This record gives structure tokens, C-alpha cells and sequence, in this order.
């Protein structure tokens, strides 16, 4: 037993990682067969990113102006383009460390882990969900951009995430691996902001499932209500609606526990006009909404990836 | 910015669990150069875990009882000892994987990375902390005995934690490399049970100067107090005494944010005899202790390891 914010075995990224310096910058870049991905403000100057035209500022650039270092071994750079936000630089060697994967994109609700680099070695792992504004709330300084986030499934990894900037409340925000930003912002300095949020109600009943499977019960009632009642409080304390599919993918967990869903949410809309009167759900005072009803079944049931 | 729990990369430890079959029970194991170590109890049955003499078991059993598979490649073994509650099981091939590492045992208080296995795959990785009752609150099902906790410094892992067994609660206790139990626990059936905690106070001290350096600054205050009516304080609200030498060790944290180490106790009182008010703190509606001084450091600058 126990539930804790687990992400997956970071190993098969870390044997991806590289540096990539063109000119005074430097930043992590992603190195998948012969193709190193980062992103793409590496050919930025601190003058440039005031307005940069990309597609101006890449002609300019030489092959040779892409050092790319795998450990202490140089890669040599041999083609470059432009995906959108990101770079794509064609090196002369494939990484022999190349595992199976896939570029997804992933949903606001949905979680991810994070290997956090800096000068192409790794520093650190953690689990992240995309915010319902689609950003992050990472751990992120100066040198990070150009991390990924990823999930496993068995020996497939499925990048989701590459790292490209702080916004001003100090959440994070990228894009996915062909280089579109996830949300409304832009690789340029503007005033940009994150935009209002809201709670992944759906997250928050799979994590009072999480603890009901774990022993804390004390959340629990008799009462019930119906999907369109407790939708009129999830909308009053700023929560997701839910709909008839979250009730559906809480199944496996509703049977599990012998709560029927509608039953979670009466709790739910209990803790969310009482508060918690000083106890505790999962080690936590705060209502979690970052983990999925599949992390949940992953944790309380034990899958593993080779 | 920001601040999350975080785990060290788990690639360098991927490469060491192998699975461990003897009888009808399955765990991972640790193969470091020619040694697979896992815990004794995997030559035990039901019936054994009642009294066992694991000294007259081992005797029983033949090299080829145990049965080690490094993914889909088996091990042959061909030797077996027992150091105190590990076994140690040598066998003819020498992980070419194998890190530099060191066995180190550490104190309540300090933290590590915990990757958890199944049938020698790695499931997932998170942080944990050592309890003051020699606890920790991990995420362990069956199957998962034999994971490691570790820490990485540069490119050596210093394995402290082996996992063993859950005690009645709902906490995890094991075994440093050696075999020797973290606290007063043994590998057989007992009533056993956790024992007394406190809180880590020179860990909650280092997550508000995490949080100060991170723009969350409301629970600051102008009053100071005395090291010793701090203590007073600690050791009402079960938080343990406080030591100049904690003081010391958060001298860089104090000098970084301007904050005197005691102007921070002054507002930990505060908060234990106020609470928060409604409000949260790095995301926590509680006073976290489970960040050691030098795990802010490292987030707040941002080391790496090769
Ligand atoms: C890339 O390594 C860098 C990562 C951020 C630095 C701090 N935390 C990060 O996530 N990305 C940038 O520096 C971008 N700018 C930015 O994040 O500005 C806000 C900021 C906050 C705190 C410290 C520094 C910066 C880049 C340079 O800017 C564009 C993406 C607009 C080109
Ligand atoms: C080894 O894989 C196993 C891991 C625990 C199972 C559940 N969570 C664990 O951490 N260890 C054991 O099964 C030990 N017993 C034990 O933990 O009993 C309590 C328990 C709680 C919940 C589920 C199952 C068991 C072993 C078998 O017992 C001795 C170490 C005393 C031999």
C-alpha cells in the first residue's frame, strides 16, 4: 500500500539527452536516430528575442554552428530545419540508445514525467499534469529548456513534452515534440500570461479513490446526488464539470472500492463546502487533482515497463 | 522556479534489478559486478515466516534453488551467503552495467530515491524521506521487496535502502545494504508496529526558505525568537529539538534570502500555533518535512549528474 507522485524510470531518456550550444546559449536537446530536436530559440541572441523572425534568423546559421555534445563525445551536425518551435538537427551518428517511442500529444488533465536536464545531464524526475490553462507547474531554471516530458508504456515512450519558458507566476509552458506550444503562447518576450484555471474534478474522485483503496475513509457518506447537482457545486468552487465518460473511465475504480461514483462526488461536494476540519486525505490538507484514474489503477495495482 | 519533489534520474539503477525466484516467492534483486543481494526472506515459505532460522534454511538450499533473470537472459548462479538480512548470490557474470556505487547507510531525516520493482522491472521512482521512527511513507505492493532507495552524487550511487516489508499502518521498512534493518524491525511475523514519529524541523525550516526563494513570503514576520523558547515550541507541536548545528547547516538558505535562521523559526512558530489561515505554502496546505537543506539547495541551483 501507499500512494505517492511517482514517475516513471527515467532511464530510457537519459540515454537521449544531449547539449546543443549555438552561439552564447545553451540548452538540452533530445537525440532520437540521427535527429537532435530542441528548441528552437537556441538561435536567438538576448537582443533577438524581442521580435524574432525565426525563419530569418536560421538562414543565417551554418552547420557548424551547432555544437552538439553526447556526454563527452561531439556530434556533428550534418543538416538543420525548422518543425514549428523546435529544430531539427541531422547528425552523423544514430543514437545506438534509441528506444521505441512515439510523439504525442497529450490533453489538459492528463500527467507526465519530467527529466529535468542541464547541459544535456540529467538533474532530477517528477511528475507534472497539464494544467486546463496548458501549463505546467515544473521545476525549472536557467538551462532546462530543451527537458522533455514523457510517459512509458511498456518499452515505448511517448515524448510529450519539451521545455521552453518561465511565465510570470512561475509555471512553465513548452510544446509537444513537433514543436506546437501547448496553450496560447509564443517563443517570444511578451507579456504573456497563463490564464485563468480551474480543478480536474475527474483527478480529484480518482485520488479519493486512491485513498479509500489506502484506508481513509473518514470522507466517506450515505447521501448521494445526481451528475447535474454536484456539476452546480463543481462549477461554484471552480472545478471541471464532469461528465457521463469521466463516471464511465471511474468505473474500474467504483467497483474496486464498491462506491459507486455519484456516491464520490456527494463526498466530494461535501469536502468542497466543509473543508477537511483539520484532517487529512493521503498525507494531503488540499483536494490533489494531479493524478489520472490511470495512475491511480498503475499505483494501486503495480504495472512496470520493460 | 519552482518546487516539486524530486527524484534522482533512475537509468543508472534500471541497469541493476534482475528478478530473484526461489520456491514459489519472486523478488528483485541488486546486481552489482558478480553479486545479485536481495532479502533473505526469499528463501522462505508461508509456514516459514512464522519463527524462521534462516541460518538452517540457507543451509537447505542448492545454488540452483534460486533462479535469476537479468530481463530475458538468466543468470547462473554459483555461490550464496547471507549478510545479516541480505543475501548475497554470486553469480558467473559481472554486470556490465554495473555504476560506481557505495553501500551507505543514512540517518532519520535525510532523503532518497526509491525505484520501485516488480519481477525485476522498474515500475516507477519518487523521493522518500527516513522517518524519525526509521519509517518511510512509500509505495509498495507485493512483488516490490528488493527495491533500493538511493541518492546520486556526480556519477556514484550510494545505495542506503533495500526494501523488506509494510508494517500495519501503512509504512515501509527495510534494510541498508548490509542487511541491517532501518529501526527496530525484523524479517519475520510479528506484531510488530512503527513506534512514536515527530516532525523533521530542520527539513520544514529549509521547505519555507524553498518557498521564500520562490515568491511565497506571507508567513514571513519581523519578530525573532531564541533558539531555546524554539525548542519550547518544537517539542509541544512533536517537532524535534533544534541544534545549532541545523542552524549552520541552513546558513547558506539564511544568507541567500536575507532571512536569519532564527527570524525563520520565529515564523514557524507562528504558523504551528496559527496554522495557515486558508492559505498554502509552496502548494502545501501543510508544513512539508520531507526537503533536507541540501535538496533545496539542489533545486534552487540546479546541480546534475554523469
Ligand atoms: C530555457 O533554458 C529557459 C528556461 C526558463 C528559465 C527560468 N525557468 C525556465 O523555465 N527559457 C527561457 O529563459 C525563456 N524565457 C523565460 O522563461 O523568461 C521568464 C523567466 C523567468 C525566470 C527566469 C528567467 C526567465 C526564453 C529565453 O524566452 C523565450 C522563450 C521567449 C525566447
Ligand atoms: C515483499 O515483496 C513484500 C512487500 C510488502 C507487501 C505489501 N507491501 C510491502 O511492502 N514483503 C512482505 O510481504 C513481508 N510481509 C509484509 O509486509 O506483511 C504486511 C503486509 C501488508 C500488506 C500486504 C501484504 C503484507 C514479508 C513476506 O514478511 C516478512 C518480511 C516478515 C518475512
Amino acid at each position: 500500500s501507499g500512494f505517492r507522485k511517482m514517475a516513471f524510470p527515467s532511464g530510457k531518456v537519459e540515454g537521449c539527452m544531449v547539449q546543443v550550444t549555438c552561439g552564447t546559449t545553451t540548452l538540452n536537446g533530445l537525440w532520437l536516430d540521427d535527429v537532435v530536436y530542441c528548441p528552437r530559440h537556441v538561435i536567438c541572441t538576448s537582443e533577438d528575442m524581442l521580435n524574432p523572425n525565426y525563419e530569418d534568423l536560421l538562414i543565417r546559421k551554418s552547420n557548424h554552428n551547432f555544437l552538439v555534445q553526447a556526454g563527452n563525445v561531439q556530434l556533428r551536425v550534418i543538416g538543420h530545419s525548422m518543425q514549428n518551435c523546435v529544430l531539427k538537427l541531422k547528425v552523423d551518428t544514430a543514437n545506438p540508445k534509441t528506444p521505441k517511442y512515439k510523439f504525442v500529444r497529450i490533453q489538459p488533465g492528463q500527467t507526465f514525467s519530467v527529466l529535468a536536464c542541464y547541459n544535456g545531464s540529467p538533474s532530477g524526475v517528477y511528475q507534472c499534469a497539464m494544467r486546463p490553462n496548458f501549463t505546467i507547474k515544473g521545476s525549472f531554471l536557467n538551462g532546462s529548456c530543451g527537458s522533455v516530458g514523457f510517459n512509458i508504456d511498456y518499452d515505448c515512450v511517448s515524448f510529450c513534452y519539451m521545455h521552453h519558458m518561465e511565465l510570470p507566476t512561475g509555471v512553465h509552458a513548452g510544446t509537444d515534440l513537433e514543436g506546437n506550444f501547448y496553450g496560447p503562447f509564443v517563443d517570444r518576450q511578451t507579456a504573456q500570461a497563463a490564464g485563468t484555471d480551474t480543478t480536474i474534478t475527474v483527478n480529484v474522485l480518482a485520488w479519493l479513490y486512491a485513498a479509500v483503496i489506502n484506508g481513509d475513509r473518514w470522507f466517506l457518506n450515505r447521501f448521494t446526488t445526481t451528475l447535474n447537482d454536484f456539476n452546480l457545486v463543481a462549477m461554484k468552487y471552480n472545478y471541471e464539470p464532469l461528465t457521463q465518460d469521466h463516471v464511465d473511465i471511474l468505473g474500474p475504480l467504483s467497483a474496486q472500492t464498491g462506491i459507486a461514483v455519484l456516491d464520490m462526488c456527494a463526498s466530494l461536494k461535501e469536502l468542497l463546502q466543509n473543508g477537511m476540519n483539520g484532517r487529512t486525505i493521503l498525507g494531503s490538507a488540499l483536494l490533489e487533482d494531479e493524478f489520472t484514474p490511470f495512475d491511480v489503477v498503475r499505483q494501486c495495482s503495480g504495472v512496470t515497463f520493460q
